[PDB]
């Protein structure tokens, strides 16, 4: 039966009224309010996991499933359509930032470029590198937290390597081709859990708020990026695959849909990338060539829902610090919001580990991600859809530029 | 010629005359008598070096030996076979030490969880997480120590879907298991140099008591430990043994003889294993479609030893301490008694790495180990050999039980 | 075209063109000057990426091809060549710096034997074990830096117990030959970078000193050096050649010039390594059954020049220090120099990294490097000369001692 959909719709909605009704008819302390997300912690704890060896093996085995420099283009042709819907969409969000008005920087955009080019692999797999200015002269320190950034750098080039080896390299590409399967496998049995932990995770984030003034606050802020996102999704991407393929934009995202309620119910780009090749190959009829491409890396490189997000949310705390951003520290923004989009995983709340940095871009204290956390769990839904739907369009994109060499 | 066991028993007695003649008729410094030890430290390095590829592998290759749900009876049988017994040994260990009384609960059961879903594989084959609550708010922060029981989880699942994936995972399934015997190669050679690191290790710890009395302090504590272990392995076992397998039990014991007394010396059910496969294998006759899966996996898996030791050293501190304990608590020692052997390794002085769980279930102090830390290379070696002899019996006892599918 | 060497020694006289001018005609403060340096950095970063994968898999496959023990006489050959060398290099090394003058214990000895044996392979994959006493009571704790002796050890006993295996064990040799192929692809990848990083390294190196006054004060350690280098390569290492191959050496040197000069532009043995293969097997026409071996291993384990540095700069900081060398204290820093060059990886500035090592053998500060640290980018470039020297004639040795069994 078609069970992953209508349990997890039933998992947000019994969320919700289980959320409401203990949030009135009782008084949980701030300890009582941790264990009870419990088994939502421990949902985030299986996608964590699974995230290092996903990215890892959908990084090589995509690259290294390039035969030739030939089909080598459809790759190419790919990441050019990533990186500019990615930056139409922080542009977008910059604009609309500014227009609403909901409210140490070359050491952050140098340590962009150092996590690109980790000094260790295993200590790439699990800290993140930064630098401080003291008496100046420079120090840096490794803190925890996957260098997601530095992971991909590696295993695209790792990929590339290992594609234009032929012979002497397929023990690797069969290796990792295994270990990319074994690894979504593995997702397909934390579906099973996802349901109940999606329950408590959405439960336990709205007993978590003490006053709808909290709400009532952020209200602007998530106008201005449902905003975006609504903009980004039904005009700017309908309109790219328009002028490139001349067919109606919304029959193709009619056959995604079974894929964007996934999205905007698991909140996990990656955890819905199965259910994404079912709708693209076979309601989108699009050639299984491609898809097994511009999807699998798509899901984790290309997020324009997060990209959007990020922009909007460092200038809303920025706004609420009064720190008038000038152009300089927008372009600084937009930069980090892009490589922070990248950065991100597929998983539950990857947009919050990332804001630390676009934070950090601009000096603002990597505690103030506080002032926006409490709606995250919602916009997090919206921008999850997105990141999917980016893909899905570029899949059918993609298609029609490559038709000559495919 | 069988060089491994006369050997070891020769390093055994060296080991005692050593250390009986040095602590007598010498008078090392606290400092001396560390450097004096430092050939057993090389050992104890070159055997927790091994227990990461060898859990792993071991792990990996015997679930994804299960060509099938016909043959994953055979498994399933075993792990059954593996929790009645251990929580037996643990029961019978609480029995015992509350009749002869030789003398934050809920974060550190939930910290239980938690390290069975580790963020990070590459951080949890080193690093283990501990929360705290502090102003309450939990926090937690990892601490070094591999997450066995996260890599137990991890291989066993992710050995369940290699298995599962047929001839699109036999890459995987060769890898680990080229892996699994080289790792077998290396402990092999590892006991070339144990004789003369058993000898040290020996001698050291028997230097490093300044009294007697401190041995006869513990002395009823060591008897209601070998108390247990004896009951355990000469009536429980067996017992259970000819209730499923309508033969004699020490017949069969008699055939592991030369592996028992192999565990017996070197502490090591890991290290043992070989011996076990041999005795196992051409002594009782087992078949080997199950002596596979039963020694490899139980050789860590199955430690019925060290849950009766950890129960026992546990209540014991508590009685110390005169932390009387409820029926609440003793459950919570059960509990965690029963992880704290899957969580531990095979190789010598593993139980008193994963007792300060046990003591951190019930609030003690970590270094309150250091109360019984002095006898226990003495019921060490007794508690390998009922890690072992569990698992023998339940390998005559899982042939036994799957003849129909078999 | 022959772009490799062209292009450095481009960069190299660009980047001594650029500091110069640099230096005299413009005022960097001390982060400014950090920035400037940037380029170089990344390159760095990219070659400290690498070694991981590289040692690795050059030390499984190179002794993992040694099929049986006919020709494992010929990587035993070798390493007794190996060592042999680095011993001479060393023992001239300390003649000469007590010569000239240009100018715990225990502890830091029984350190170097517990890095051989870590107790965690992922951990050695980027920390290094360091013991201290306190009150007295040995405490050690881990500290950041891939512990590459730890590394080399097991992957030695790793591929010895992998070829042992026949036809069980071929996946785990094609597995580590084609992850050894594909990380020389990368490091062919970063040559590209490597002229640019170059010439910024260069160039940020001596805009980084105030005063010729220090370059003076350690004129006469560069002397010492320089003065054993030269000996080493031009007396000491053709001498050895002769008496084994009764053929002019410097015929045999003539064809490596090539590999020489990119040796002393890119300061990376393991980056001029495929140079090292082309003249190796073209120019000198040796059998390609033994440049496979001798070559990849003795890019990082026979590094003459790296131990004959450490030991002259070890010295020469103690006679900074005033701290007159005993016999003893002598013979310790021979056995840590020669540990330290085995130790030290085949990237620019690997020779410091380890510094630290024979610093601490005789107690001095860990941060008396910065005594010799101003002049190091100079005797970086002939060190590496002589680390590839070694393992050129070396080559040519092998195939003489070996040709009864090739
Ligand atoms: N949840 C998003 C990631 C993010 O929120 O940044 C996704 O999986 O696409
Ligand atoms: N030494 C035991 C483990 C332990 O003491 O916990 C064994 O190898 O079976
Ligand atoms: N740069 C040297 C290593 C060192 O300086 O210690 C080499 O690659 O051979
Ligand atoms: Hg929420
Ligand atoms: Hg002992
Ligand atoms: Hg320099
Ligand atoms: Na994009
Ligand atoms: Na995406
Ligand atoms: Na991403
Ligand atoms: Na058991
Ligand atoms: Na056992
Ligand atoms: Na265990
Ligand atoms: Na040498
Ligand atoms: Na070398
Ligand atoms: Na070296």
């Amino acid at each position: 039966n078609n069970w992953v959909l209508l349990s997890t719709v039933a998992a947000v909605v019994l969320g919700i009224t289980t959320g409401v009704l203990v949030r009135e008819h009782s008084n949980l302390s701030t300890l009582e309010k941790f264990y009870f997300a419990f088994p939502g912690e421990i949902l985030m704890r299986m996608l964590k996991l699974i995230i290092l060896p996903l990215i890892i093996s959908s990084m090589i085995t995509g690259v290294a499933a390039l035969d030739s420099n030939v089909s080598g283009k459809i790759g190419l042709r790919a990441v050019v359509y990533y990186f500019a819907t990615t930056l139409i969409a922080v542009i977008l969000g910059i604009v609309l930032v500014v227009s609403i008005k909901p409210g140490s920087t070359v050491d952050a955009m140098l340590d962009l470029i150092r996590n690109m080019f980790p000094e260790n692999l295993v200590q790439a797999a699990f800290q993140q590198y930064k630098t401080k200015r003291e008496e100046y002269k420079i120090v840096g320190m490794y803190s925890d937290g996957i260098n997601v950034l530095g992971l991909i750098v590696f295993a695209l080039v790792f990929g590339l390597v290992i594609g234009k080896m032929g012979e002497k390299g397929q023990i690797l590409v069969d290796f990792f081709n295994a270990l990319s399967d074994a690894t979504m496998k593995i997702v397909q049995i934390i579906m099973w859990y996802m349901p109940l932990g999606i329950l408590f995770l959405i439960a336990g984030c709205i007993i978590e708020v003490e006053d709808w003034e909290i709400f009532r606050k952020l209200g602007l802020y998530m106008a201005t990026v449902l905003t975006g996102l609504a903009i980004h999704s039904i005009v700017i991407l309908p309109l790219i695959y328009f002028i490139v393929v001349r067919k109606n934009p919304f029959r193709f995202a009619m056959g995604m849909a079974q894929a964007l309620l996934t999205a905007l119910m698991i909140s996990s780009s990656s955890a819905t990338l199965p259910v994404t090749f079912r709708c693209a190959e076979e309601n989108n009829q699009v050639d299984k060539r491609i898809t097994r491409f511009v999807l699998p890396v798509g899901a984790t490189i290309n997020m324009d829902g997060t990209a959007l997000y990020e922009a909007v949310a460092a200038v809303f705390i920025a706004q609420l610090n009064d720190l008038d951003l000038g152009i300089g520290q927008i372009i600084t923004i937009s930069i980090t919001a892009t490589s922070a989009s990248i950065g991100a995983a597929g998983v539950p709340q990857a947009g919050l580990v990332t804001m630390v940095i676009v934070l950090s871009a601009v000096g603002l204290p990597a505690e103030d991600v506080t002032l926006i956390i409490a709606v995250d769990c919602l916009l997090d839904r919206f921008r999850t859809m997105v990141n999917v739907l980016g893909d899905a369009f570029g899949t059918g994109i993609v298609e029609k530029l490559s038709k000559k060499e495919l």
